């Protein structure tokens, strides 16, 4: 149930957000953002910059000041205003679902079901959030009456990746406006374009100047300088586990900014013998290949109980060989371009590292097109834990089969990383479930399934895959600031 | 390892408990507590009625005014007390478990390892609960500033049964006293011993004066006084569902009341063809035999899958006549006598009732010793839904035994009832598992365990088994009164 | 800003709702509904019985069945349906406003400033609920993985007053949908209509046949029929203290279904004088006189300390003086008639009564027009706690001012009442703020401000004022049924 | 009632705790610590560096290890663990208050009645969350069973100062051990011999080896061990901004530790003109010298409405002149000496900037003794917020008093810093209490009173004061890990 799609969709900011108009940058500089399904040029973009940064941050704080609209706005009314956004968003969910498509390359029908209705039931979600995330009266000892405040955090720097444009905004925007903060944002060099129409939705929906900026640009300039102000209270940034690190460290640099990191994975999925095996394999392809295999949970490491490993790698291949690889939006397609030329390389290279390391190439391994960024769906059989392919994100459509023989190994084998984002287990037994659930070392552990994602239920990664969590009450926490009040009372009673 | 005991620890408390004193009765009359293992008068008991009642209710309401010991008391110091009470109760524990035996029939081991073990786990787990059941701050719409305070809903009459004499009371007076509330309480008068001798330890613990008042006595008379008394503000009653309805009656015919239930049940036990066999039978017996077969939840209607039924029945039909039955005193009695005569001789009827109306009985079926209240433990094959051995509670040791072929026509005949205190599932299929939880209509579901009851964890029932729960975080709900408190300030911010 | 009434607004439903159909009453029967103003009957309305109410039940009970549409559905989608309804209602703002003034009296603009927009931010409050209330992950003793599922309690009978006919639905729908219960209205039957048509707006908003059935008709026949059903889980009322212990009686004499009652007050409104003169007298007038005084926490009951009591007792009586009464669909009018016959006559019983017992009638006493059911507004000087006036519960325009002198006496005077729904303290100082709010026995206690009520504040009484609480998060409660799931692990770890 | 001390306490603890074990330095290295009251030498401590550290991860990654005692312990048997080892500290409370006393120099009074008693009150309350820090059972979308397991974050690094040694101590090993994790504690070289001491305790209770590992050391070698360590999971940090930078840094470039700061603050205590003048002058007096002045939340900018200015400088000139300085162990005495030389002299060099920039020195202002690191009571008046003395944490017996005129100038004057940890506002008026507990940005306010700490309220600071809370249920958050389990089920209903 997909309404036909405009293939090219017109463009109508492309600028940056700052007190709901519209900016050059001040250095007047543009960048081009690429169709990565043709190699061509959509159009050109502001290049924002530390003193673009600057101006939003400004914008920002003055939002934020006390007595200002935003701050005296009634809690519920925060709630009507996300809901506004979101039946805005909804209004134009057919443009977007193309804009998202044409800038980003995954497949439009998945744009138009799966990314915005994630957007929508995101921002419903939190809009829900807005009045009822309580604070508390505490029974202290003494003559006194003591209670929390829960404040906004303030200024909030929120910087986003490319692979998921318009959700990873909505995940961002949800929590931090649910709870009364300002925003300055930062989106990716290589999908600015969708995001910076939701702000145009943002100033439509009533929001008041200031509450959100937007800062299109790239990241060692826009992204560092947000990482670094003295005046940004909070930090929230998706993407590589190496970025991260420079995140968390400019914060400690400048003026001990909180900070949450939503970084990177190598998910183990791991299927015992007795799962269903018809299930397994399309759920395992799913795990992997979905959003052209650009999810930072991607189940990268598929282990595979070895009484089914032959039966198992045999359909996974046949699965692989099938996935139809081609033009977005086009219906029949399930597999669209990398997102960019770095991406497209970097995939090319962990493929010829597997086949030197040794790894049996079971599949594809090649460009799938000449033109744009495609690359066949690729199955690795006979991987090893100290395999490279085995241990670095790839963030393409590379697939790693494992195999292994008692559940007590492959506990171990799945922990053995620096990562645990994510994980997997397929099986009926109901102890297996419990044992591997409560083993694995990993922000979402699911069971008989993959890639479930609900906005009540919190995201987030377990070692270097990240800290805080997003979604859920959960992620309204790191966008709290806790104020206790001790009031002396001439006696206190129960 | 279980300490000898003193098979006739002496009684040192048979009167009524007010204001930290002992009374005799207004009408100075007493009643006999008999040791069930051998008929014999144990000794006599103060017998409270109505002007008793109303002596402990005044000595509560003065006990919970306003800056009163009690009432100004800090939160975390009711928790100290609560500590205190436990540790003299772990101090006097052989004493108590011998004493619980006595009066009650219940194997010394069993008391002493299981019933006190959870009164001091009961006890200790409600202490820390003490001042962190914090109220709340709600940023509700225009310039105020709202917020609640969880208050003691004040004087509470607590009636509690036989089965579980030391137990009951504490699941009682935790939650109630860990919140500030005052209480006038009727314990059984098959049991009223153990009580009375904790109500000396909450003295020696330095509990305030008519913070804790107890009342032996009759049903009729004491408890029908505490359930109508204008001046009792929340009412607690666990027993039969014929009396809680009287309970109910007498709450809304008075002064509106809170009222909580704890009743009865008729549990079914539902055994998959693909469960562990000898974990299910010996499951399976421990469910419904424990405690001589008087608990609220007992698993009642064994429901096994016809694959299984032959060799499951045979399973327990030997464990059931392998069950020592005998002197509660001795290490290798795993069941006593029951609680009386009338409790007695209802067992014995619904045993006939079970032979005429065709249930297989397979074993037991009679008196087991010619002094004491001592019933074979009996098993019934066979049973059908409309049998009234399936539908009433028995509160002795008789197992019912149903077949059934699938699990939707176990889902139905397991609801099919008024009860719906608890219920369990034997299977190793996960899918099975979380489709019984979820569609049994019961308090508790246990999955492949049974009677397994955690401080943390509430317990109540559905439908006519109660309303309420007890235990856990929930089980602070009864015993709090909200109070919002809405205050005009100059300008409201987030 | 208030768009202009259609004061002959056209009555599209009078009917019973069952499964989203509009049905007569089995006996064909049908009842009056009369317009206060006027004294002229509006138009017929079926008088549902013991026979309707069964339909309505039996329906309830299919759209609760398990796999049914409504048990399926997404948490969140329930909060979908919710906000639709808002929509749909707010949509209709004007006609059900004026539909609500010609059916109850109240004034136009009260009822589409006030009434429709309360009713608005009620269900968008609990829409936001319906996917929040979260269950427990419990780390109890032993190898167990114990949770809690927060299911609905089922059938939920639902008996509303007339005072706030829309705003008394949204309070009981808005948790009830929120939570996935299904419900079995009865509105009052003085003020049928405006519920009857929102019941229309449910229709249309999508909800499954079955989920809302509006029942109306007389309080002894169907009302009574819901409070003693044996299919209904839990019964929600609201209305007089007398009727209150009929519900309880009838649930206790029934199935034990669940209770929450919101019963009748005689709130003390306490001025000290160290209070804003010009507000405090405002506040106490609205205080009383909003919505024709009948208002289960009027503040009918004015304490004001003797150093300000006659400039305060003289600018209230300037104050009543000048309060406009007349046709409620004039934009000047502020007090409308009272709801009915019954009504005018019992007020004008109190009137007499208070002159009859010594208080110093200060202005009205009488009727205020030869048509409708107008009434004078009375104010009462030196009133003394003992009077009936003051003591008793009138709903109506008749002012209690009493004297007081230190703020220990106060307190006193002011908790020496069976009633607690809510007080009010009006002063500048800090300590006697949150003296007065912790000491008074209220459910609700206001500090400078009055009838200030938010959906995110939980409402209810203390003593014979009811029991349990409606909005916040706490209205939950009541309309949650909690299972505990304790499942058996291998080995269970922190 | 405070026993009389041994004014020379045994030392029978030096060396590194590990795996309940006392270790030598790897270096066999030694460091004295002295006793500020003397200048003299206590005893030689085992000098903690990188190689001990590592053994001190090794040891607690072990007892960490799924499967171990710690993690297989009852949540529950976590609380009795944590309440005995409150009970052997109150067994040696008269022995710990004077070797506190002798290493850190604060009258033994205070460490007795207050150090101590908040030090049992910290732990007893932790206690009591061990088993209720709940997850949650999420209704999302689908047919899913989603939930959330409250794991603990693993190896935790905690950095304490030397204001509060054993009570620093408790607030760090409270909530961590509660939550299930394991410790790698670095003490402060200033005061290393109670909680050395402490940690015999820690065995003594039962604690599994390797649950707690204190190493004493310094901060640039065992301190930056610590927070650079490729195996901590979490860093704890309490002392000055300064090092907190560089934590957080360390934290960011080594493995993305989670981290939470506690640091310093230049808090303001405002005095309204309509406060109470006695308790205000007293509590300002408190607010500053407690401790020796030595507290995080010292309210080292007094703040006072120019019309009762004269008064208020007068009552706190002549108190801080009545204020006995002299032998901590002497019950006479008010203030102890400094910790250490250093500070003894950063403490005289602030006095000397005071002078320097134009502040009145109304008294001391100088050595009040020729022995130990004794400071007089200093006073400053007419401080301006330019001034060093205004803006620089001194940490010492200096008072700083400005004065002000209006709120909205209180308000600005007060915000305008980077600290942000505390604040107090003296006013009889409700309306000014809540405008400026609102107003102010600092972590906790307190309203008439001042260092009112409760185990049950959180606190922290608000910009560079810290990130983060501890004491109360939010001092969890930072000690728990996420893990959402998201199952797939036959069919979800509600
Ligand atoms: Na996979
Ligand atoms: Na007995
Ligand atoms: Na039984
Ligand atoms: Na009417």
């Amino acid at each position: 149930a997909v309404p036909a799609p405009n293939q090219q969709p017109e463009v109508f900011c492309n600028q940056i957000f700052i007190n709901n108009e519209w900016h050059d940058a001040v250095s007047r500089k543009t960048f081009p953002t690429v169709n990565p399904s043709t190699g061509e040029v959509i159009c050109q973009v502001a290049e924002g910059d530390k003193e673009d940064v600057d101006k939003a941050v400004k914008a920002a704080r003055a939002a934020f000041q006390l007595g200002s609209p935003w701050r005296r706005m009634d809690a519920s009314h925060r709630g009507r205003l996300l809901n506004r956004l979101a039946d805005l968003i909804e209004r134009d969910r057919t443009y977007l679902a193309a804009l998202e498509t044409l800038d980003n390359g995954k497949p439009y029908v998945i744009s138009y079901l799966v990314d915005l209705d994630m957007v929508l039931k995101c921002l419903r979600y939190y809009a829900g959030w807005a009045d009822k995330y309580h604070g508390k009266t505490i029974p202290i000892d003494g003559d006194f009456f003591s209670y929390t405040r829960h404040e906004p955090v303030g200024v909030c720097g929120q910087i986003i990746p490319w692979n998921f444009p318009l959700l990873m905004q909505a995940w961002k925007l949800g929590p931090a406006l649910a709870t009364g903060n300002v925003v300055v944002m930062k989106v990716a060099e290589q999908t600015p374009l969708t995001a910076l129409y939701v702000a145009n939705l943002i100033k439509e929906a009533g929001f008041p100047p200031g509450v959100v900026n937007i800062v299109p640009g790239f990241g060692p300039t826009a992204g560092a300088a947000i990482a670094s102000h003295e005046d940004v209270d909070k930090v929230a940034f998706t993407g590589s586990t190496e970025i991260g690190r420079v995140i968390q460290v400019a914060a400690g640099s400048s003026n001990l900014k909180r900070v949450t990191l939503e970084l990177g994975g190598k998910s183990p999925n791991i299927i015992m013998s007795d799962a269903d095996m018809d299930w397994a394999v399309e759920q395992a392809h799913f795990a992997l290949f979905f959003n052209q295999g650009q999810c930072c949970c991607a189940g990268s490491r598929t282990f595979v109980q070895e009484d089914i490993y032959d039966e198992f790698v045999e359909r996974s291949v046949a699965r692989a060989k099938s996935r139809v690889v081609g033009n977005p939006f086009d219906s029949k397609t399930e597999q669209g371009p990398q997102v960019d030329e770095t991406q497209f390389k970097k995939i090319l290279g962990y493929i010829n590292t597997g086949k030197q390391e040794g790894a049996k190439l079971l599949c594809g391994g090649g460009i799938a097109a000449d033109r744009g960024y495609f690359i066949q769906p690729t199955v690795f059989g006979d991987v090893q834990d100290g395999m490279t392919i085995a241990k670095e994100e790839i963030f393409g459509p590379v697939m790693q089969i494992l195999k292994f023989k008692t559940i007590e190994e492959v506990v171990g084998r799945a922990n053995n990383s620096t990562y645990g984002l994510a994980a997997a287990v397929f099986t009926k037994d109901l102890d297996k479930a419990n044992y591997l659930s409560q083993a694995l070392q990993a922000g979402t552990v699911w069971v008989n399934c993959y890639d479930v994602f609900g906005a009540q239920s919190p995201f987030g990664g377990y070692k270097m895959s990240g800290s805080g969590r997003e979604l859920g009450e959960y992620g309204l926490q790191a966008y709290t600031e806790v104020k206790t009040v001790t009031v002396k009372v001439p006696q206190k009673n129960s």
